[PDB]
């Protein structure tokens, strides 16, 4: 396969579950841009109870390509459907998550919420601009 990348950006997909793992993967890619995608856990079929995370997955993964910087995506699974509601979760306590799926850009206050997670126009933006 003859491919070509004239100074093209690069992304790294990392699957994790919980805050512990998320932290590990983060610190590992602390040198480069990190992107945490807090979303519900996937079922046996490989889908998130939420109809958004399932429709945003491809919207965020595809956009990540438009990125002009070497970032490191991280699929962080909050947990179960009825678990995300838990207002006493380290996600809403420490990460102070608004509404999942929540795309936070480790380093900048720029984040894309459910709606912003399904909007390719925004996904390709948060990645393009710094």
């Amino acid at each position: 396969g003859s491919e070509g990348a004239a100074t093209m950006a690069t992304f790294e997909e990392v699957s994790v579950l919980g805050f512990e793992e998320f932290d590990k993967a983060v610190k590992e890619h602390e040198s480069k841009t990190i992107f945490a995608y807090f979303s519900g856990s996937k079922d046996t079929e490989g889908k998130s109870w939420c109809p958004d995370c399932v429709e945003a997955e491809p919207v965020i993964r595809e956009g990540l390509k438009h990125v002009t910087e070497d970032c490191v995506f991280i699929y962080c699974q909050v947990g179960d459907k009825p678990y995300w509601k838990d207002p006493n979760n380290d996600f809403r306590q420490k990460l102070k998550i608004t509404a999942v799926p929540t795309l936070l850009k480790y380093g900048t206050p720029q984040k894309l919420v459910e709606s912003e997670c399904c909007q390719s126009s925004l996904v390709e933006m948060i990645f393009s601009e710094d």
